[PDB]
Protein backbone atom coordinates (compact mmCIF):
# COMPACT_ATOMS: atom_id res chain seq x y z
CA UNK A 1 0.00 0.00 0.00
CA UNK A 2 0.97 3.40 0.98
CA UNK A 3 2.40 5.50 3.82
CA UNK A 4 -0.10 8.48 3.10
CA UNK A 5 -3.28 9.02 1.58
CA UNK A 6 -4.33 12.49 0.65
CA UNK A 7 -8.02 12.68 -0.27
CA UNK A 8 -8.83 16.51 -2.42
CA UNK A 9 -11.99 17.13 -3.09
CA UNK A 10 -12.42 19.65 -6.05
CA UNK A 11 -15.57 21.60 -7.67
CA UNK A 12 -14.15 24.12 -9.93
CA UNK A 13 -10.66 24.14 -8.09
CA UNK A 14 -8.77 25.11 -11.52
CA UNK A 15 -6.96 28.41 -10.37
CA UNK A 16 -4.88 26.76 -7.32
CA UNK A 17 -5.42 22.91 -8.10
CA UNK A 18 -2.36 22.73 -9.45
CA UNK A 19 -0.16 24.58 -6.62
CA UNK A 20 -2.50 22.02 -3.99
CA UNK A 21 -1.14 19.19 -6.10
CA UNK A 22 2.59 20.18 -6.05
CA UNK A 23 2.49 20.70 -2.45
CA UNK A 24 1.66 16.91 -2.44
CA UNK A 25 4.24 15.82 -4.69
CA UNK A 26 7.20 17.83 -3.06
CA UNK A 27 6.58 15.55 -0.09
CA UNK A 28 9.67 13.23 0.05
CA UNK A 29 10.48 10.05 2.01
CA UNK A 30 7.35 9.14 2.11
CA UNK A 31 4.98 7.06 -0.50
CA UNK A 32 1.92 8.77 -1.28
CA UNK A 33 -1.13 7.74 -2.98
CA UNK A 34 -3.37 10.74 -4.15
CA UNK A 35 -7.16 10.56 -4.60
CA UNK A 36 -9.50 13.68 -6.36
CA UNK A 37 -12.64 13.22 -5.67
CA UNK A 38 -14.40 16.22 -8.72
CA UNK A 39 -17.74 16.71 -8.25
CA UNK A 40 -18.12 17.56 -12.15
CA UNK A 41 -15.61 20.92 -12.52
CA UNK A 42 -16.46 22.35 -15.66
CA UNK A 43 -13.18 24.47 -15.93
CA UNK A 44 -9.77 23.54 -16.51
CA UNK A 45 -9.40 21.71 -13.35
CA UNK A 46 -9.58 18.15 -15.04
CA UNK A 47 -7.11 19.03 -17.10
CA UNK A 48 -4.89 20.56 -14.60
CA UNK A 49 -5.38 17.50 -12.27
CA UNK A 50 -4.47 14.84 -15.67
CA UNK A 51 -0.87 16.91 -16.38
CA UNK A 52 -0.13 15.05 -13.05
CA UNK A 53 -0.18 11.36 -14.42
CA UNK A 54 1.57 10.44 -10.91
CA UNK A 55 1.36 6.51 -11.01
CA UNK A 56 -0.33 6.99 -7.50
CA UNK A 57 -3.08 9.48 -8.13
CA UNK A 58 -7.24 8.69 -8.72
CA UNK A 59 -9.68 10.94 -10.28
CA UNK A 60 -13.13 10.81 -9.14
CA UNK A 61 -15.24 12.91 -11.10
CA UNK A 62 -19.58 12.19 -10.56
CA UNK A 63 -22.10 13.98 -9.45
CA UNK A 64 -22.09 14.55 -5.50
CA UNK A 65 -24.21 15.90 -2.70
CA UNK A 66 -21.73 17.90 -1.32
CA UNK A 67 -17.39 18.17 -0.11
CA UNK A 68 -18.62 15.85 2.77
CA UNK A 69 -20.09 13.09 0.22
CA UNK A 70 -16.87 13.83 -2.03
CA UNK A 71 -14.44 13.17 0.64
CA UNK A 72 -16.61 10.28 1.97
CA UNK A 73 -15.60 8.77 -1.27
CA UNK A 74 -12.26 9.37 -1.34
CA UNK A 75 -11.50 8.17 2.36
CA UNK A 76 -13.42 5.10 1.14
CA UNK A 77 -11.16 4.12 -1.53
CA UNK A 78 -8.20 5.37 0.53
CA UNK A 79 -5.07 2.56 0.59
CA UNK A 80 -2.78 4.80 2.37
CA UNK A 81 -1.89 4.04 6.55
CA UNK A 82 -2.72 7.49 7.30
CA UNK A 83 -5.45 9.39 5.71
CA UNK A 84 -5.28 13.07 5.47
CA UNK A 85 -7.56 15.77 3.40
CA UNK A 86 -6.23 18.53 1.71
CA UNK A 87 -8.75 21.74 0.10
CA UNK A 88 -7.89 22.76 -3.31
CA UNK A 89 -7.04 26.42 -2.02
CA UNK A 90 -4.54 24.63 0.60
CA UNK A 91 -1.03 23.61 0.14
CA UNK A 92 0.95 21.01 2.78
CA UNK A 93 4.30 22.68 3.94
CA UNK A 94 7.72 21.19 3.39
CA UNK A 95 8.00 17.85 5.34
CA UNK A 96 4.90 17.14 6.67
CA UNK A 97 3.88 13.98 5.68
CA UNK A 98 7.22 12.27 6.77
CA UNK A 99 6.63 14.32 9.96
CA UNK A 100 2.74 12.50 10.04
CA UNK A 101 4.58 9.09 9.28
CA UNK A 102 7.08 8.97 11.93
CA UNK A 103 4.11 9.85 14.57
CA UNK A 104 2.40 7.49 13.46
CA UNK A 105 4.73 4.81 13.70
CA UNK A 106 4.25 4.78 17.55
CA UNK A 107 0.72 3.72 17.08
CA UNK A 108 -1.53 6.95 16.88
CA UNK A 109 -4.34 7.12 15.23
CA UNK A 110 -4.53 10.75 14.83
CA UNK A 111 -1.75 13.25 13.96
CA UNK A 112 -2.98 16.76 13.99
CA UNK A 113 -0.82 19.74 13.21
CA UNK A 114 -0.84 23.71 13.21
CA UNK A 115 -3.52 25.72 10.30
CA UNK A 116 -2.14 28.75 9.06
CA UNK A 117 -5.25 31.28 8.26
CA UNK A 118 -3.63 34.02 6.87
CA UNK A 119 -0.41 34.35 8.26
CA UNK A 120 -2.09 33.37 11.22
CA UNK A 121 -2.10 30.20 13.81
CA UNK A 122 -5.61 29.11 13.87
CA UNK A 123 -6.17 29.35 17.69
CA UNK A 124 -6.35 25.47 18.44
CA UNK A 125 -7.90 23.81 21.48
CA UNK A 126 -6.75 20.93 23.06
CA UNK A 127 -8.39 17.41 22.02
CA UNK A 128 -9.78 16.44 25.31
CA UNK A 129 -13.83 16.50 26.54
CA UNK A 130 -13.60 20.32 26.03
CA UNK A 131 -13.60 20.56 22.58
CA UNK A 132 -16.84 18.24 22.61
CA UNK A 133 -18.44 21.68 23.90
CA UNK A 134 -16.92 23.99 20.94
CA UNK A 135 -15.74 23.04 17.39
CA UNK A 136 -13.35 21.12 15.90
CA UNK A 137 -10.18 21.71 18.23
CA UNK A 138 -7.61 21.66 15.42
CA UNK A 139 -7.85 22.59 11.19
CA UNK A 140 -9.40 19.57 9.58
CA UNK A 141 -6.89 20.26 7.22
CA UNK A 142 -4.33 19.77 9.48
CA UNK A 143 -5.41 16.20 10.44
CA UNK A 144 -4.23 13.08 9.56
CA UNK A 145 -5.85 9.65 10.68
CA UNK A 146 -5.52 6.16 10.57
CA UNK A 147 -7.08 3.64 8.22
CA UNK A 148 -8.40 1.81 11.56
CA UNK A 149 -9.42 5.19 12.92
CA UNK A 150 -11.52 5.97 10.03
CA UNK A 151 -13.02 2.41 10.06
CA UNK A 152 -13.87 2.62 13.99
CA UNK A 153 -15.39 6.11 13.60
CA UNK A 154 -17.00 6.34 10.64
CA UNK A 155 -17.67 8.46 7.10
CA UNK A 156 -18.92 11.73 7.56
CA UNK A 157 -22.52 12.73 8.14
CA UNK A 158 -23.94 14.79 5.52
CA UNK A 159 -26.39 16.15 7.89
CA UNK A 160 -23.47 18.85 8.41
CA UNK A 161 -22.83 20.36 5.32
CA UNK A 162 -19.96 22.71 7.03
CA UNK A 163 -18.99 21.29 10.63
CA UNK A 164 -19.04 17.59 9.51
CA UNK A 165 -15.56 17.45 10.27
CA UNK A 166 -16.06 19.14 13.79
CA UNK A 167 -18.82 16.21 14.60
CA UNK A 168 -15.94 13.23 13.16
CA UNK A 169 -13.51 14.61 15.26
CA UNK A 170 -15.83 14.55 18.66
CA UNK A 171 -17.00 10.83 17.91
CA UNK A 172 -13.31 10.24 17.86
CA UNK A 173 -12.53 12.07 20.77
CA UNK A 174 -15.96 10.15 22.09
CA UNK A 175 -14.52 7.38 21.10
CA UNK A 176 -11.09 7.17 22.58
CA UNK A 177 -9.22 7.54 19.18
CA UNK A 178 -5.60 8.16 20.39
CA UNK A 179 -4.77 11.91 19.34
CA UNK A 180 -1.21 13.56 18.69
CA UNK A 181 -1.33 17.16 18.25
CA UNK A 182 2.41 18.40 16.57
CA UNK A 183 3.35 21.86 16.90
CA UNK A 184 4.02 21.74 13.55
CA UNK A 185 2.38 24.13 10.43
CA UNK A 186 0.98 21.07 8.62
CA UNK A 187 -1.16 23.65 5.96
CA UNK A 188 -1.59 26.62 5.29
CA UNK A 189 -5.14 27.97 4.25
CA UNK A 190 -6.69 29.77 1.18
CA UNK A 191 -19.82 30.45 3.96
CA UNK A 192 -22.78 32.41 5.76
CA UNK A 193 -21.61 33.03 9.15
CA UNK A 194 -24.95 32.65 10.77
CA UNK A 195 -24.92 28.52 9.30
CA UNK A 196 -21.29 28.10 10.35
CA UNK A 197 -22.83 28.73 13.94
CA UNK A 198 -26.41 27.11 13.69
CA UNK A 199 -24.56 23.88 12.46
CA UNK A 200 -22.25 24.31 15.06
CA UNK A 201 -24.96 24.31 18.17
CA UNK A 202 -26.18 21.54 16.48
CA UNK A 203 -23.06 19.52 16.85
CA UNK A 204 -23.08 20.29 20.38
CA UNK A 205 -26.14 19.21 21.27
CA UNK A 206 -25.28 16.19 19.51
CA UNK A 207 -22.68 15.31 22.44
CA UNK A 208 -25.14 16.24 24.68
CA UNK A 209 -28.36 16.46 23.79
CA UNK A 210 -30.16 17.57 26.65
CA UNK A 211 -28.69 20.84 25.87
CA UNK A 212 -31.29 23.65 24.58
CA UNK A 213 -30.05 25.53 21.41
CA UNK A 214 -29.43 28.34 23.24
CA UNK A 215 -27.63 26.53 25.84
CA UNK A 216 -24.92 25.26 23.34
CA UNK A 217 -24.47 28.21 21.58
CA UNK A 218 -23.54 30.47 25.39
CA UNK A 219 -20.68 27.40 25.94
CA UNK A 220 -19.33 27.73 22.25
CA UNK A 221 -19.31 31.67 22.60
CA UNK A 222 -17.74 31.12 26.60
CA UNK A 223 -15.44 28.60 25.11
CA UNK A 224 -14.22 31.10 22.17
CA UNK A 225 -14.23 34.06 23.77
CA UNK A 226 -17.11 35.54 22.16
CA UNK A 227 -19.28 36.03 25.09
CA UNK A 228 -19.72 35.93 28.75
CA UNK A 229 -19.13 32.92 30.95
CA UNK A 230 -20.98 33.96 34.10
CA UNK A 231 -23.94 31.41 33.53
CA UNK A 232 -21.35 28.41 33.34
CA UNK A 233 -22.14 27.49 36.72
CA UNK A 234 -25.48 27.67 36.25
CA UNK A 235 -25.76 25.29 33.15
CA UNK A 236 -23.12 23.16 35.32
CA UNK A 237 -25.68 22.60 37.74
CA UNK A 238 -28.60 22.18 35.82
CA UNK A 239 -27.42 19.47 33.54
CA UNK A 240 -24.60 17.78 35.73
CA UNK A 241 -26.09 15.17 37.23
CA UNK A 242 -26.42 13.85 33.34
CA UNK A 243 -22.96 13.25 32.26
CA UNK A 244 -19.72 13.17 33.55
CA UNK A 245 -18.39 13.76 30.28
CA UNK A 246 -20.38 17.13 30.31
CA UNK A 247 -19.08 17.91 33.63
CA UNK A 248 -15.15 16.94 32.85
CA UNK A 249 -15.65 18.93 29.53
CA UNK A 250 -17.07 22.69 31.33
CA UNK A 251 -14.17 22.48 34.34
CA UNK A 252 -11.94 21.49 31.68
CA UNK A 253 -12.89 24.15 29.17
CA UNK A 254 -13.95 27.19 32.66
CA UNK A 255 -11.29 26.19 35.20
CA UNK A 256 -13.17 28.73 37.00
CA UNK A 257 -16.16 26.26 37.69
CA UNK A 258 -13.45 23.57 38.97
CA UNK A 259 -14.95 23.72 42.86
CA UNK A 260 -18.45 23.51 41.04
CA UNK A 261 -17.12 20.55 39.51
CA UNK A 262 -15.96 19.10 42.23
CA UNK A 263 -19.80 19.26 43.58
CA UNK A 264 -20.93 17.65 40.82
CA UNK A 265 -18.73 14.53 40.54
CA UNK A 266 -19.35 13.79 44.21
CA UNK A 267 -23.44 14.05 44.11
CA UNK A 268 -23.60 12.13 40.81
CA UNK A 269 -20.82 10.22 39.56
C1 LIG B 1 -18.26 32.90 12.21
C2 LIG B 1 -16.94 32.85 12.81
O1 LIG B 1 -16.10 33.97 12.23
C3 LIG B 1 -14.77 33.98 12.77
O2 LIG B 1 -14.82 34.38 14.07
C4 LIG B 1 -14.12 32.56 12.66
O3 LIG B 1 -12.86 32.61 13.31
C5 LIG B 1 -14.95 31.45 13.22
O4 LIG B 1 -14.26 30.18 12.92
C6 LIG B 1 -13.91 29.55 14.10
O5 LIG B 1 -15.13 29.03 14.73
C7 LIG B 1 -15.75 28.11 13.79
C8 LIG B 1 -16.69 27.29 14.57
C9 LIG B 1 -14.82 27.07 13.13
O6 LIG B 1 -14.70 26.01 14.14
C10 LIG B 1 -13.47 27.53 12.74
O7 LIG B 1 -12.65 26.29 12.53
C11 LIG B 1 -12.82 25.84 11.26
O8 LIG B 1 -14.17 25.24 11.10
C12 LIG B 1 -14.40 24.09 10.18
C13 LIG B 1 -15.59 23.49 10.84
O9 LIG B 1 -15.52 22.10 10.98
C14 LIG B 1 -13.22 23.21 9.87
O10 LIG B 1 -13.60 22.61 8.62
C15 LIG B 1 -12.06 24.11 9.65
O11 LIG B 1 -10.97 23.24 9.26
C16 LIG B 1 -11.70 24.88 10.85
O12 LIG B 1 -10.55 25.72 10.56
C17 LIG B 1 -12.92 28.42 13.78
O13 LIG B 1 -12.68 27.61 14.93
C18 LIG B 1 -16.28 31.47 12.61
O14 LIG B 1 -16.18 31.14 11.21
N1 LIG C 1 -16.34 17.22 -4.78
C1 LIG C 1 -16.75 18.45 -4.37
N2 LIG C 1 -15.82 19.34 -3.95
C2 LIG C 1 -16.21 20.56 -3.53
C3 LIG C 1 -17.55 20.89 -3.54
N3 LIG C 1 -17.66 22.16 -3.09
C4 LIG C 1 -16.41 22.60 -2.81
N4 LIG C 1 -15.53 21.63 -3.10
C5 LIG C 1 -14.08 21.68 -2.91
O1 LIG C 1 -13.84 21.54 -1.52
C6 LIG C 1 -12.79 22.47 -1.10
C7 LIG C 1 -13.37 23.47 -0.13
O2 LIG C 1 -13.42 24.78 -0.69
P1 LIG C 1 -14.57 25.80 -0.29
O3 LIG C 1 -15.47 25.84 -1.50
O4 LIG C 1 -15.20 25.18 0.93
O5 LIG C 1 -13.84 27.10 -0.03
C8 LIG C 1 -12.23 23.06 -2.39
O6 LIG C 1 -11.19 22.20 -2.87
C9 LIG C 1 -13.43 23.00 -3.33
O7 LIG C 1 -13.09 23.02 -4.70
C10 LIG C 1 -18.48 19.95 -3.97
O8 LIG C 1 -19.70 20.22 -3.99
N5 LIG C 1 -18.05 18.75 -4.37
Amino acid sequence: EFDITVVIPTFKAEKTVGQCLESVLSQQGVSTEIIVVDGGSPDATISIVQSFSSTNLTIISEPDRGIYDAINKGVSRAQGGMIGVLGADDVYKPNVLSVVKENASRGVEIVAGLTLIDGQLRADEQYRPAALISGIPFGHNAMFASQEAYRKVGLYDLAYRICADAEWVHRAIKSDISCRKVEQVFVEFGTNPEEIIAEACSVIQRNFPFLLKEEAKYLLYGVRGWGETSRIEQILRKYGHESVLFVTALQEAFPAVETAAALEHHHHH
